[PDB]
DNA sequence: CAATCGTAGGAGACCTTTGGTCTCCCTGCAGAT
DNA sequence: ATCTGCAGGGTCTGGTTCCAGACCTACGATTG
């Protein structure tokens, strides 16, 4: 009873869930990369690839990553970031040996209520606090909104209820 | 010794070049997937790594890769393309032990005396040709230039000349 | 450090060489033989 | 099948045969 999720963008983190209940968190592995002559932020490959290595989860858990989907007005850059997130994070998933399964982010936000609301990201990690208390310190800045979907998606997978 | 070089694109292609001067060159693996109501090509992430995995090609080899650099120009679905191919070769790469070089086309295209062609592909695939002679039979299409591509960057990293 | 705001954006190599100049794809989808 | 031409484009799910309604992210910058 293994379980991944990972919100695969620049903020976004991997959860990971154990059949006994217990639950672990990482922040996206990240660099700063010079480009056009400024800094960026971006995935740190071989960092994420050492992090899936030293998981416990066995070959065959299914990774549940959340599905790119830009929207039509967010900049050529935009498009560009998540696709190249979403293609690093999936080749890693697969060459570690978990079977990835995208998610529509309407998938698990419908599933634990979360749609049309005036405060997502607050929500999300209202929502990952209640389902995994010993996650609750590591919830409560915004910065931790990643850290939130990643376990959110992972609690989908499972089908993990909230009270 | 072993070089390898990949043209990241989906008509693209992985060369690999051994030390006792063969060759082989594998169109990318691609599958087509439903989106937004219409069939698209994207890369086959798991056909990828198998490919990867079986190379003689030892770990530590360099593995030599077209630089993404879409045009301003081009649509935002190239952005996300051209990120989302590229993110998943480096990743597929890294996770099989080799060490990633990118190389703007501008680079090899100066290297091999190609800058400011009318015919690009034509011209890519005659270079190929006069370089690995048996895989002229292989580079006869149009289709193929991304062959050709893949075995230029390889023959760059190697440091071979044309005569 | 952490949060907020507002728009949606190229990038690279090599020279002219501490800024300038010139270069380079790709995707998606319809058509034609 | 292979190539040519040419413009630069959302996508998803829950509800059916198209509709209705839903969803981000990045990149720079400034505020304490
Ligand atoms: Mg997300
Ligand atoms: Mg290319």
């Amino acid at each position: 009873g293994w379980v991944i999720g990972v919100d695969p963008d620049i903020g976004g983190a991997i959860a990971v869930l154990s059949p006994d209940g217990s639950s672990q968190v990482f922040d996206n592995p990240f660099v700063h990369i010079v480009v056009s002559e400024v800094i960026r932020k971006r995935l740190d490959t071989k960092s994420i690839i050492q992090l899936l290595r030293g998981l416990d989860a066995p070959p065959g858990t299914t990774a549940y990553i959340e599905k790119s989907s830009p929207f039509p007005t967010d900049g050529k850059q935009g498009w560009w970031s998540t696709g190249f997130s979403y293609g690093l994070w999936i080749a890693s998933l697969v060459a570690s040996g978990f079977s990835v399964v995208p998610i529509a982010s309407q998938t698990w936000k419908a599933y634990f209520g979360l749609m049309r609301s005036e405060t997502p990201k607050d929500d999300s990690r209202q929502a990952a606090s209640i389902l995994f208390p010993d996650k609750d310190q590591s919830l409560k800045l915004k910065k931790h909104a990643g850290r939130a979907e990643a376990l959110l998606l992972a609690a989908y997978g499972k089908g993990l209820v909230l009270p």
